[PDB]
């Protein structure tokens, strides 16, 4: 109950950020609440035609910490498919305890991993397409500001080299990235805007000039070459109506610059980009990318949380598989097999042994380890992404 | 800088929930900041093959209130296309003042109207498809909890009769909606779960029994008919793997019940529904719908904010149209024409006059009127939706 | 443009090719504030620059009207069909150059 | 200004075969005409999803010869893509001189290389499909007679073994090809027509009998086998309405003939054929092909001519790349790189060096060499086609 239409940390920790049916149900359970011990696993019902970059667990731990519950989960930054080598739904997190003790957090728990995972996953796809070239997350403006930090966080972990959001950058412990806007050229004109921008580019940072405000990207690039020398990048946000063939335009520009002996001036692009768009433009000559919407508004994975066991006995509903289970992965080929919890390791043909990926993060509500910082996590994520081409 | 990865009301009001390039630019503008008066209009670059249910302005006013800026906008709950009768981009909100005075809020302003509008718009499409039958917003679990209230808000305004979120319901001033979950049947069994659920259904509320936990929807429905009498609804969340032909199953169930003289038992459905899904199931016999994901994770409209005027003179970049402008609509056929601000009304062939829709909400940072409550807004929205079949 | 206007004769309408160097939009504004008796503005916009020709024509027509020059008609050419011509005429074009 | 609606050699040399805007413009340039030295290169805007067999330069030289202009160009019969290994538009001909001196010839210059190149290119595709079997150009009847010779010329150079046009054949210095028409059978009947045709087949030429006039190709073939002995070919122009499955019919015919010990009688086909049609029929058993329309009316490449330099300084418009340039090709793999004129050779990975393909054909209006005859050119063309499967 704050200024904007949002739930505060307090609200979500109090369980006010959830569906009423939960508390109403717990209430209905009454005295029986004490003798109701369950284990619930979270699986992906959502898109199965893609792998996923798991992200958002950090938020889950911050919420369940303190409650008398054991919590297992796959570490953020891991990349794998929603179904194992044999089509078994893979459980990303498991929670054990009194149903009534944490049941009202289903809503929040899902929310913390659904949207985030979609975001980190899209960034990963974009990462693969950007290759050795850098791309940055510029999409918070597309979503509610209240969640601007988690977006950049997942984007970063997903593979984004940098991030534009102030708070998101703070969260990942990196300096925000940002270039002069069109606004500047509209108010002061290109010449004065570029001068101001070059004069104000500081530290170990590269100068970048926005050139599609008024002129034709081609002639704007020439004008800049003959007007300034120390300019690292030329950024193009070319209006879609002007974007007849972006690839061709980038080439035209690159040739014109080389002709004037300025092949040193790199080219950056932004505005409505994908893994697809990014890949084709990088092949055209682009070396820096600004990616937003496609990542920030990435569709969320449809995670579901279900009781898979009741007071030690396997129990579920139709469409779900009962029993607590582990997620074994080949330390070599990364083959994955979902198995019953009473199986820790297994022999993986080709490579070696399959060890469990599901790690215990909470024990009786207490953190079993120190949670990794974002940079550490995206570090894992990139090694992880290496296995997907 | 709070517990979860979110920006607090304080953070966003301080402008910490934005791209660094803004402050960095303002800073670069320096002394010139005082003599830089601009007017920026917000237009939809996003999906143009659809109309839109504008929503989120409330958040914008709560943010800009206090600043020396005049603000015009189309009222939330209005429904129209992103381009006028002649393909001119329609401006949904206009802001006038010193660029440096509010420039850092571009990020937040967009975020407040992009995601929300997508949500309210999808709910509207779902509304049209539900007809006289009720549908509720059950999708917050799919997104970050921090924004669970704004989601239900837009969903409600979009046409949802009810909402499941606790905070969202508080915000719209309506009681949250919710039915017994599968969890209850897994822990206590159907028989005991249905009894508990019927015993705990109170007030002017209708009883609803979740029947797809263990049995076949068909036989579960029969068992319920011969077991209880006062049961208003039968809810089916049938697992997709069991959903061979949902329509056919609903019919099978409805016939079986009628045969046993229980045609009074209505049928509710939920789980992966659209305007499409909802329409076909309503034709099959469903009378109540639970809709989530499709609405809560609805793609956002790609709003852009651009300077359209500088110190009284028309000014913009390529791909944008300069000058402050009004949005005139036929009070009859609702034909829309974007025109230069110096045109208040116009004659609309067929019907009568075209009046301006862009209303001044803030004058020098002060609210020019009392903002409508959600119910009032969705009331407008439904009259508005009436014009679209 | 000066040469072209100076050499337009007889019962003929002046037409200025504006997509050589600038952005059609700003080139149109520059022309409005620079010359008065100009009957047409011709756009042969390179395909690589033709992201959405229809939208560009509109942008241009609005900009000109804003400056009270709605009298300046718009002509188009370059890779046109019955299809292309029909959609551009609906966008605002009033003269077409059709070849290939 | 002659009998038919055509421009005579005189008319085109006088520049009457062009758009008025040229002379009108030159005139407008006036006194400035003397100090306007430009270099214009011709590039393909046209179809880029295919390689091209350049043809028509011969006509260009015959027109520009005499004028004070230097002219470089890729030799006719060369085959390559419109864009180099890196997507740079490839210039096929360059002209240097006073703009006013030759500017009015843009129209004609393009016309000479646009239509022709399309024709030679299609013939090349047909060549590849005909394999070691011969195909002839029979399509002049589809286009205006005034240009019947240039059509056969390009068709020949493209790979056609022979040509039907009288003048075109004269131009390539080969005897025209031609078989008895249906007309003969309609006027005299098959029996008398075939006799006449066999009696009048002379020199080192093969007898060919048109058999689809009256009978069923199958029985007509049998009748011919048992009626004549020295018959080299059986030609089928089967009406499309009778062409249920041409491939199957050819087989039926070939079997019937073999059964009667006449497998020596080869089969020729014609009428609405492509690279596709030709390939499938050759696999069915056809050994000779008559191809017209598809080649004679082949779509033209959309060549454009643009000033790429003005008085020694690089200059162009948007969408074009400035500066005079060379077209380097790997003498091995035939990799192509468009480069600035000040680069003659380059090292081509894999194979060896890349030499320039753009050759100087005119120097101050004077031929720098003796132009190759058609046969010589198509000889080059076939070696050239060898690199494309
Ligand atoms: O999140 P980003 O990747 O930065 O892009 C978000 C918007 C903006 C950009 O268009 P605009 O520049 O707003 O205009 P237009 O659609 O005309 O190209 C792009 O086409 C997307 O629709
Ligand atoms: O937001 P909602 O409309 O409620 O639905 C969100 C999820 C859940 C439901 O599937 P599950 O019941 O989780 O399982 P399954 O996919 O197997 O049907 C549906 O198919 C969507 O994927
Ligand atoms: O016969 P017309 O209708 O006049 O047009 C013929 C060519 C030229 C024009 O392109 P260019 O201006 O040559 O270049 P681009 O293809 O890059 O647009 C058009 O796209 C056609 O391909
Ligand atoms: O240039 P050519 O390859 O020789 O073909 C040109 C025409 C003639 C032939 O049909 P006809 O024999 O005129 O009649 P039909 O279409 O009925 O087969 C073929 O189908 C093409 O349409």
């Amino acid at each position: 109950m704050n200024v904007f239409n949002t739930a505060s940390d307090e609200d979500i920790k109090k369980g006010l950020a959830s569906d009423v049916y939960f508390e109403r149900t717990i209430s209905a359970i009454g005295d029986k609440c004490n003798d109701l011990r369950v284990a619930m696993e979270a699986t992906v019902s959502g898109p199965l035609d893609t792998w996923i970059n798991f992200t958002g667990l950090d938020e889950v731990l911050k919420l369940l910490e303190g409650l008398d519950v054991d919590l297992y989960a796959i570490p953020e930054g891991t990349i794998l498919f929603p179904r194992d080598a044999n089509g078994l739904p893979v459980p990303f997190i498991r929670v054990e305890g009194r149903y009534c003790d944490f049941g009202m957090y289903e809503t929040a728990i899902l929310g913390f991993i659904c949207q985030a995972s979609g975001i980190s996953t899209k960034a990963s796809k974009v990462r693969l397409a950007a290759g050795d070239s850098p791309f940055f997350s510029f999409g918070i403006r597309r979503m509610h500001p209240a969640i601007s930090p988690m977006i950049d966080r997942s984007a970063y972990i997903g593979g984004a080299d940098g991030v534009s959001g102030i708070l998101g950058a703070k969260l990942i412990d990196q300096d925000p990235v940002g270039t002069m806007p069109h606004a500047l050229s509209i108010m002061l004109g290109d010449e004065e805007a570029w001068k101001l921008t070059l004069e104000n580019t500081k530290n170990g940072q590269k100068s970048v000039l926005l050139i599609d405000t008024y002129m034709d990207e081609k002639f704007a690039a020439i004008k800049i070459a003959e007007m300034f020398d120390k300019v690292d990048y030329i950024r193009l946000d070319t209006p879609s109506s002007r974007r007849g063939n972006f690839e061709a335009l980038i080439r035209e520009v690159r040739w014109e610059l080389a002709l004037r002996g300025r092949s040193d001036i790199k080219i950056m692009v932004s505005g409505g980009l994908d893994e697809n768009t990014v890949k084709k433009l990088r092949e055209a000559g682009a070396e820096a990318f600004g990616v937003g919407t496609s990542i920030s508004s990435a569709k969320p994975f449809d995670f579901a949380m279900d009781i898979v066991e009741v007071n030690g006995k396997p129990e579920t509903k139709r469409g779900k598989m009962s029993g607590r289970k582990n997620v074994l992965r080949c330390t070599s080929c990364h083959r994955i097999e979902v198995v019953p919890a009473n199986v820790q390791e297994k022999t993986c043909i080709c490579g070696g042994s399959m060890q469990n990926l599901l790690v215990k993060y909470l024990s009786h509500g207490k953190r079993t380890s120190e949670y990794p910082r974002p940079k550490e996590i995206r570090s894992r994520s990139m090694k992880e992404l290496e296995y997907f081409k």
